[PDB]
């Protein structure tokens, strides 16, 4: 039940949102919002490849190649990216956050934070598909492949302040 | 089925937003969580001194869901008038007492509950009960042992003891 | 599939039933009925607080805490409310059929009126029953245990009845 | 689904524009409103002028047939019944309560006031008596001849339903 | 799931064998004739000796409680009825057909006489085959159970002896 | 669960009814409830060509065929057969109700029996069955054609008493004789 | 879904439709479709009360009584109407068919033809139905009673010459005039 | 799934019932309850003195349910001994605290709730008056104390379940 | 379709299983396995309380408070108690594993361990519960609290040879 805005042009307010440039990952991360995403980023960089990008996660994870589909895309695009958190970022949810311009990854006080994996193909190719999580966060929070796939096997959110503290995010905030 | 308002024309549910209402209805999951950080955002952006009213009837919901909305009233600068109609239980109460203060309301009839009613693991449910405690505290300025005793009874009440407690400031019967 | 109707202006007709300030609260009550009936309600009241506001309650009625928003909304807005019973009001649609400003509460002929009521705790079930009572008691002017003992009987009322118990005032056949 | 005519309306908005409402298939509490809607709105229009109600239904919620009844029964307007296929039990009610010498039924029609088999006992019964009361008043039967037809599960053929008192004209 | 014992049958079987008759849950026309079956065995084993009908039911079909109720008023026996736990609509119907003198209850049972495809003659006909048997049963006045039947609420085991539902309200021999 | 009782020997309660030559018919009446009742009548005829079989009847009718088959049986067997209406018999059910041996028919007292029949095949085959019926009520009430075809459009349920009074049974009986 | 096509103006295909007077009875026909071919009907005359409507049939049959209302609406309209099957007409959608004006029920080739009725309501009242349709084909094949009633018995489909020698329709055309 | 033991040749379940054992496991509905009343019946008619043992592994039931077996405890006349095992929570705690007194019995890490969890809602609050007074009966606790207690929407763990008047005994092995 | 084994008495081979003193413990513990195993043992104990039971464990857990219910009739009954787990022992069925009479706890050499706890009550209580499982864990074990539940963190599998090493498990066997 999407509500309407005018600014005069009249837009829904998520229309609205992608106007200011700020991109939502909402919920659980599949093909086709994978799909959406990217159509936005790619979207965005085509009007101003140097103005800056929000997006903004609460997703309790995903599909894991459609969420490498949307970092993959992150890394791509020639525009900053601040990543925010509210709620929940768990599984390829933090992925995408870790994965902000440096500087710029935030979240709100109360989000909760996962990298461990919750729990059809070939098995050597579920270890191959993990080892491309275990090091693109090694690469963002510029921890250690141990440290990090210790950490992964944690069955275990944080706070807002163990993610910073530990490479997730760099700022946590309470105002503007 | 939703009706049209009357110089160009909005859905009803577009012209609340117009006054500056946000409608929290019904449980509370992320689509809607989604839906309400938008518009708090967007009425912040249109005027981030004038209030913002939130018209909240919910039996509770998702907590993280609630706690992103809970961050983003507290996010953003506007005074924030937090209004109770029929009920707000659970996560709907911690936000209608998170409205800024002097600002919490609720119509007289109305059912408060603040007891939690009732995948991940036990220690990370007791650390988002233990979050739960510390808003609920800061805003009712009542101890954390009050706070736990009490959502410990599974029980409501009427918006009297609600403002007593520390989740409302008034009630009313009219304008 | 809902009708349209005619400067010039084009409307569906349930859109048109509320340009007439008429709001309608057919078949059961939920908390996205009350929105949509507390949505209209203030906003009628914003387009002229002292036009009287008339509602149309064919309901077998609702949840309890849903019914009782629309009430107070009743109660609060400063508009003159005509009620209108047509087909039935059981339970809640009773409530809020009585719950119109004094003397302009009306039913069709043939309708039927209850008062009767068809997860929480035992104690809070009272609560609220007893909530229904004091309400019931105020419009209809009858005293709290006339209520109760009424309540109990699990029939309808005819209007002439329900007009004679205090739930409504006028029960008309054609327009004056 | 639903075809646009020529300013445009769908098929069934321009038939609001010709005063008519169709009462289709099973009546229930949404059905009514949106009967009601149209009835109120086309005495809006003009309370002098002519109504049609189109009735091809087997009926529906009592309480819900019973409202349509009242609002048709409050509207000033002359009210012309038309049944086409079947008007059964609530419906054949309402084709009852057009306004005389305008309920029609179109040749090949079948009217039943038989009414097919939560609330009361009591309860029930009183909504019958209220049916009982509703047709004899417009047939002009007596009520113990409403009662006895009304226990006949059976359709009466336009012809028939002339003579009862349902309607007037068949053609 | 049931249990066997020996003196070898089946817990319900050695029931049946002390003369005990269950009414447990909704009636329909299942356990109605089950139930018949039984009362009809015991009368035939002995016409005289008491049949313990135990009754724990929140009713049911109309039809199929009073082909028990028919039933019961058939056979010679004295028929001493037991509510335990609840008996609401037909099944306190049954409850009050019990011969005079050994309609029981336990202490905290709850008994209702109020009532929650045919045609609306047909469905107050059947309302007062329950009127009239229920008159019969309490000794009560035809519009003593109606008003009654109406309030929708259940008496404690006192209320329903104070009304001639029942006779006896035991907490132990 | 059926019970079991003991007679020396065990029996569930149902077995030991059929040792009692009570046939019962309780329920919707499909294809196999009309076997397992033919099959009890022609095995009760095979124990004694003449004594008499006892139907309990609580039924709100069935499958017209079903029904139909068991009615022949009924007829074909040489038995007395006695009928006893129990709760209801309405359809079908008040159809091997009435077709007892006459004057062995009986109901207690608070049954409800209805004649009429509540609402793949063509059209004329329907009326073929209808009229059936008709002849079948018409033989063993002594009721005309005439007068069972406008009762059974009647959807109404007859007492006990008038039942009697129609045809449909002999006996209301209370108590045992 | 819907194509729109240009006109200056624009129009899903099936409003252009309407546009050429012409009215879908396409596939099982219940109150609905019949309200809908009814208020074309009722509309295309308002528009104008002479000029020829065009039925495009292409049904397995529906609803008997929302088959009829359309009949109805069909006989009581002034309009010429010109009935088309395709693919198929069988029960209720050849008597939609055989009701166009005479002389103005065409099929393609390769349709299929059906007046038999394949397999809640009294019976009294389903041959009451029957009969209705038996007059109704009697009237515009120009057949007797005796031989819809039989030809309806038989379960199969006619070829568009057959259901043309019948009196069903009165042209069987492959390409336009 | 349900094995057989010799000793001649009972069902497992069976045995136990030898045992003058019966057990309430799971909520308790009518059908359980039936069973249940049943054995307490037969096993007085095989002694009244001999007591019977309530197994008790419960999250709770009808009340209705729930009353019959308890009528149905406070009839007959043998010693019951009641032993909590897993839980015993809303009915179940009840028919545990209702045993024989002193003979009330838990497993050391049973949980047990008196918290509770279509009628009118004066018969609701009949029916949870009836709990108050049972509870209060049996826990030697007043009204007052017990009311405030199934207010709090918790477990007690076994001693603190012994020190409120819910059971006796609390025992490791025998 | 379970098969009949003679011994001249015939039973199915499960009855089989009981007389020679073997209770399995086979996949998810819900209370009504927890009744037919608590069942068992103490029909067990009644035909010899010094004589040992084995009881064989192929479970991924279940139903906390029903398997304590098995946990707890095993600390209680006087006989010991073999514990082997084949297949695999998770959650509580590791838990029960652990708990067999010391010295007599073994797997098979392919068998899989879980102690990590795969995750409708109040939040505390699920607290309290879970201390019990830390509780348990640690006196069998002979390990720490703080061990334990760092060690209940990880979300992950032991060989028999970690399990033995970690306190689980005494044996592990390939032959007889
Ligand atoms: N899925 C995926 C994926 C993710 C990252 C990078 C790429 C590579 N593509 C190659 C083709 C390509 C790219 C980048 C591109 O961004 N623009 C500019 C553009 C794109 C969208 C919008 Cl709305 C407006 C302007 C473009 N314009 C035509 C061809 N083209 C693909
Ligand atoms: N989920 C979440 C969440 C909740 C609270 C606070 C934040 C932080 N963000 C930072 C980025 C950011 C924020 C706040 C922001 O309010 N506007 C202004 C704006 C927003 C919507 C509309 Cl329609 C119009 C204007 C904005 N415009 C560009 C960058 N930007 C995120
Ligand atoms: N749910 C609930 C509920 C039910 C009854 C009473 C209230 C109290 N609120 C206080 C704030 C408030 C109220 C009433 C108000 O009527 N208008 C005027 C207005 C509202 C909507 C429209 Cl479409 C047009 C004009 C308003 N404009 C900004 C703030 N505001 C809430
Ligand atoms: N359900 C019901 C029911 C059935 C029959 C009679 C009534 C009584 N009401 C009184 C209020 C009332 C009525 C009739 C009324 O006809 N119009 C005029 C009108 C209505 C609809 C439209 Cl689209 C346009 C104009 C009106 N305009 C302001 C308030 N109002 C209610
Ligand atoms: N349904 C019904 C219904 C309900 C109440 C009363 C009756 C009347 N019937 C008549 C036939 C009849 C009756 C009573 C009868 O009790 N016994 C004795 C008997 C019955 C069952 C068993 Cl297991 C053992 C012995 C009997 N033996 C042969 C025929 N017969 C029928
Ligand atoms: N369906 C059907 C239906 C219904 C009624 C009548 C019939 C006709 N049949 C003819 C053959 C036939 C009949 C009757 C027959 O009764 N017995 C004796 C018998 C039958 C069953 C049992 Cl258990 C015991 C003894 C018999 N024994 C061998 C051949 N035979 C069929
Ligand atoms: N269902 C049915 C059914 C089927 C066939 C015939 C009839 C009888 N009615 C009588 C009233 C009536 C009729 C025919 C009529 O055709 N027009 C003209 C009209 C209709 C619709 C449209 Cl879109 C445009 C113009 C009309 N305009 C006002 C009253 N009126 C009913
Ligand atoms: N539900 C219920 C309920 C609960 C508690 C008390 C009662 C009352 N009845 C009275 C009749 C009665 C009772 C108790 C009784 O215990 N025995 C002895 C007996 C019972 C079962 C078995 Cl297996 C073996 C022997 C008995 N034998 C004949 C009459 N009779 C009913
Ligand atoms: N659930 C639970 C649970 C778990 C552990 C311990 C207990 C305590 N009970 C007390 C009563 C009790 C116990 C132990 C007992 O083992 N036997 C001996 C016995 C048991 C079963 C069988 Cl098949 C054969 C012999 C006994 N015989 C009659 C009374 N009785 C309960």
């Amino acid at each position: 039940l999407i509500p309407i805005v005018v600014e005069e042009r009249a837009y829904d307010i998520y229309s609205r949102l992608l106007r200011e440039r700020i991109v939502c990952v909402m919920g659980p991360i599949d093909d086709s919002v994978a799909s959406l995403v990217i159509a936005q980023l790619l979207f965005l960089q085509s009007e101003s490849n140097k103005k800056p990008i929000h997006m903004y996660i609460n997703s309790p994870g995903g599909v894991v190649t459609a969420g490498l589909a949307i970092y993959d895309t992150m890394q791509y695009i020639l525009n900053p990216i601040c990543t925010w958190c509210v709620g929940q970022a768990a599984s390829m949810g933090s992925l995408l956050l870790a994965a902000g311009t440096p500087g710029m990854r935030h979240s709100l006080p109360n989000s909760r934070i996962m990298i461990h994996q919750p729990s059809a193909i070939q098995a050597e190719e579920i270890m191959k598909l993990k080892k491309q999580l275990y090091n693109i966060y090694a690469k963002h929070t510029k921890q250690s492949l141990q440290v990090i796939e210790s950490a992964m096997e944690r069955d275990r959110y944080m706070s807002p302040m163990e993610a910073q503290e530990f490479g997730i995010l760099d700022k946590v905030l309470v105002h503007p």
